[PDB]
């Protein structure tokens, strides 16, 4: 034995003592030994000499060490040593380290944070082990031990170390469940180590480093460069982890407004920060997102997520919406700033389903345009600073920063200021759908969710003349509307259904006939652009089936034709465009959607409506 033992006292350059341990642990045959070994191992000076000198790269490891030394232990069946006793012997020694080392507080954490994520290994394995009342009670001492350990660090001076810091911050967040309210409580009347856990995710070399790390920007990642990625920087393993550790602290702190709003802004420059860098670094991940910097890119996102939401749900906490309006869109500015730069990443899972995601966004949304309108113009100007045709078709970050913006616009077009609205969003939009740039091609795959949302855009902006905003020139306003309804009109139909679906098509229907027909400052404007609308329509649905489509949303719009006219189209519609259909399946359908829009008329307007079901009856066997 002792060969190993005193080379643990002294090591040289190349020996790999924590590799030995979780060699020699299961297979030691005597149990003092287990004791003697951890006692020697607590005295090993690569990891426990000065604190001023330790490395967070060679103690992190003793932490998944001892995860793997007590759950393969568990595990041997029929050991000449069993369990109990093996771990009774290795907590004899991490007690006996306690009372005798002023220093055992940091020494010990990862080893304790390793037994206690051991224990649900066990349950996979067995859950009635036939000495299992010492095993509690060695469990109960590791749990015990390790608060008197993070409270002692803490209050010791120590955790002004930046790498014992992140050594501890780690090993809690692996621990999270074990760590009871009152410790933390009590340790952040002594030190408070949240602005530390956001610092470790996001800037930190032992973190994401503000995005500094060459292999995110390697098109082709080995899983060996990956590996001792994740070996140089051991935050990466754990980046959840650590959104929770700090999701559970926030919550648990009593400090003043004024330094928890100032706690608020650092988190958000440093995580705005990362972000941005993060942006300039990327142009495509690789399809899989289940390994390697897709997973990563992936988590981080998650993280960046739970710590917003626990930053807006504490700030709600104070309950007084004078807060609100005077501090949220500031806050908010920062926020969508983070989701513009990591949308990529969104896209990739889905932004409906994901009850976190919408809870900030919206939250910040709601909040921007309740309290200050002039923010969300500006993100809109910034946003569209930083795009260009030759990054679009580069680049999937640009080209979600792109569908975030538009999604943007869509929400704020019809409230927003004149000059956002005509000298900025609708020449965008207007050029993306007409494909005007000949940089790019706007109907390639790639660009799919940027022309739908382009679309989604240009309606909203119809919908500007019902809303009620001062600093907007309505007449303008209604004028360019009038001007460019019809077009898109057309356009629509053109691009209806090789570009756009039924559903898409159905939409743009129901919304500009709404916009052009009466109890409307459209129609009040100019009757004749309804005129226009029915002529244009009409006369494509002369040129499942596209036509069958067609006519079906034609006959859609009738209960909004006046009185003068109604029984007119209804004519229209059945003598030449129903009955001049030569199949019955398709001429039954149309006839069945000719009822339903008298049925619909009705539910609209009874008198109209009336008028409809004699033309009916009169017509219509």
């Amino acid at each position: 034995l002792d060969y190993l033992l005193a080379e643990i006292i002294s090591p040289n350059e190349d020996t790999n003592v924590i590799g030995y341990l979780a060699y020699y642990y299961p297979k030691l045959k005597n149990e003092q030994n287990v004791a003697l070994l951890t006692d020697f191992f607590l005295r090993c000076p690569t990891y426990f000499s000065h604190s001023n000198v330790v490395s967070l790269r060679n103690n992190y490891p003793v932490m998944e060490a001892f995860n793997y030394i007590m759950t393969t232990k568990f595990k041997v069946s029929q050991p000449t040593v069993p369990f109990y006793r093996f771990y009774a012997a290795v907590l004899a020694s991490l007690l006996n380290c306690e009372k005798t080392d002023p220093s055992h507080h940091w020494k010990l954490i990862p080893i304790l944070t390793g037994v206690l994520l051991s224990i649900k290994g066990r349950d996979d394995v067995e859950l009635y082990p036939d000495h299992s009342r010492s095993i509690k009670g060695s469990d109960t001492a590791v749990a015990q031990l390790l608060q008197r350990c993070l409270l002692r660090f803490y209050q010791s001076g120590d955790a002004r170390s930046y790498d014992l810091n992140a050594l501890v911050i780690i090993s809690m967040s692996c621990a999270l469940d074990y760590v009871e309210d009152d410790t933390i409580k009590k340790i952040l009347y002594c030190f408070n180590y949240t602005r530390a856990i956001i610092d470790l995710i996001y800037y930190s070399p032992y973190g994401l480093n503000d995005s500094d790390i060459p292999l995110l920007s390697d098109s082709s990642v080995n899983s060996q460069s990956f590996d001792q990625l994740l070996n140089n920087n051991p935050a990466l393993k754990h980046l959840n982890r650590l959104s929770f550790l700090f999701e559970r602290t926030v919550k648990l702190n009593d400090g003043s407004i004024q330094s928890n709003l100032n706690d608020i802004d650092i988190s958000l420059n440093k995580m705005q920060s990362f972000s941005e860098k993060l942006s300039k670094k990327i142009s495509v991940l690789d399809d899989d997102s289940s390994k390697g910097v897709g997973q990563l890119l992936r988590q981080c996102l998650y993280a960046s997520i739970i710590i917003h939401q626990a930053i807006l749900t504490t700030f709600f906490q104070l309950d007084n919406a004078d807060y609100t309006k005077y501090f949220l869109p500031s806050f908010s500015r920062k926020i969508l700033s983070i989701l513009f730069n990591l949308f990529f990443i969104v896209d990739r899972i889905g932004t409906g389903g994901f009850q976190p995601y919408n809870f900030v966004y919206l939250t910040c949304l709601q909040g921007i345009i309740q309290y200050d309108m002039k923010t969300a113009e500006s993100l809109v100007k910034t946003f569209t600073t930083g795009i260009n045709y030759s990054s679009l078709k580069d680049s999937e970050v640009a080209r979600a920063k792109l569908l975030f913006t538009l999604n943007l616009m869509e929400q704020i077009v019809n409230i927003c200021s004149d000059d956002l609205r005509l000298e900025l969003i609708v020449p965008l939009v207007e050029d993306l759908v007409n494909n005007k740039n000949a940089c790019v091609d706007i109907h390639n795959h790639v660009f799919k969710s940027i022309f739908e949302s382009a679309h989604s855009v240009i309606l909203k902006f119809f919908t500007v003349v019902d809303s009620s905003v001062k600093n907007v020139d309505y007449e303008t306003n209604v004028t360019l509307v009038s001007e460019k309804i019809i077009p898109y009109l057309t356009l629509v139909i053109d691009q209806f259904p090789e570009f756009l679906s039924i559903n898409q098509l159905d939409i743009a229907i129901e919304t500009i006939s709404r916009t052009v027909f009466p109890d409307s400052p459209i129609y009040s404007y100019d009757k004749n652009i309804s005129s226009m609308f029915l002529n244009v329509l009409f006369n494509k649905c002369l040129t499942k089936s596209r036509r069958s489509a067609l006519i079906s949303a034609l006959i859609s719009v009738f209960p909004l034709i006046p009185v003068k006219d109604y029984t007119k189209w209804l004519s229209i519609a059945f003598y030449d465009l129903i009955v001049a259909t030569p199949e019955r399946t398709e001429r039954a359908f149309l006839q069945e959607r000719l009822w339903d829009c008298v049925v619909g008329t009705n539910k609209y307007d009874p008198q109209k409506g009336n008028l409809g079901i004699m033309w009916w009856y009169e017509n219509v066997n």
